[PDB]
């Protein structure tokens, strides 16, 4: 099931840059194999620097399910969530995070050197016990190639 | 000016508690002593766990100025911003953060131990460079009093 939803997130990233909504980032939120939300970065469309793919997906899922906690749900991120998005995933009580590409793949095409300490377990104050899976092989390679594929199609932010 | 806008953020916290919008947290974004945004936590009102006071104020200031960067603006938070909110402040390019109460004041009345390493200077993968001021004296007293005054007046989240 992981490959399918990670692929959906990657396709959301491509779709979002293609229609100009934002950068090449997708996020899918799933409730026991049922897709709750499927979104991409909307920073450009919304004029909202917090409208990353993960935050947008969390907002949509929470509005659809009429609750502020997503503890029965899991999130699939095309790219490793940034500090803001990882904080949002923590606050939303999502129980599992699967992400495709490492943050360095996005940094390689000019994005901020902006990595979540709690995700990589490098913090003093912020800890995390959230189940985190970094994808490997198939979908991981496809997810990593997103930034080289789309870097000519959008403006950095 | 610092005390004025910090007190306004505290007032926003009290207002949001009184109207049931969310928790006792406020945020005021200013541009050269002109208020661009004045907000409080809207998590309960919006059914949105990302709708912290700081994130809400950033969204509204970015809408008000029709741009996704606030490099000319400063933010005043009633309480020390959480990791999600501090990441949002980073992405917003806000030039200065003034916060009133340490996060322990909010933890002491039931909120998560959820502290931003990059704000306290203990981050490894996240390094802020914006100017940060922790309020002292009367501002600190007011901000800390927020949490004892609003105890059991709102619903925890
Ligand atoms: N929709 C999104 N979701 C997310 O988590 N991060 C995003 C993002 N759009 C751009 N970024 C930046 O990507 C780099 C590596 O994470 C960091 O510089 C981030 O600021
Ligand atoms: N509107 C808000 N803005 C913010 O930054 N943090 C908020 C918050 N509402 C609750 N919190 C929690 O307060 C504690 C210390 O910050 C952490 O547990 C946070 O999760
Ligand atoms: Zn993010
Ligand atoms: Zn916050």
């Amino acid at each position: 099931s992981d490959h399918k939803f990670l692929t959906q997130a990657v396709e959301e990233a491509y779709k979002g840059v293609d229609c100009g909504d934002g950068g090449p980032f997708g996020a899918v939120i799933v409730h026991n194999n049922e897709v709750v939300a499927s979104c991409h970065n909307m920073v450009l469309k919304y004029t909202d620097p917090t409208a990353h793919a993960e935050v947008t997906a969390i907002r949509e899922a929470c509005k659809k399910l009429n609750k502020i906690e997503l503890s029965e749900c899991e999130i699939y991120a095309s790219c490793e969530p940034c500090p803001m998005c990882f904080g949002a995933i923590h606050l939303s009580r999502l129980k599992r995070l699967v992400y495709g590409a490492k943050a360095e793949a996005a940094i390689a095409i000019g994005f901020d050197d902006f990595i979540a300490d709690a995700l990589r377990g490098t913090g003093v104050y912020q800890k995390s016990s959230l189940e985190i899976k970094k994808a490997d092989g198939n979908g991981a390679a496809i997810a990593e190639q997103v930034f080289q594929n789309t870097k000519e199609k959008f403006r950095l932010y």
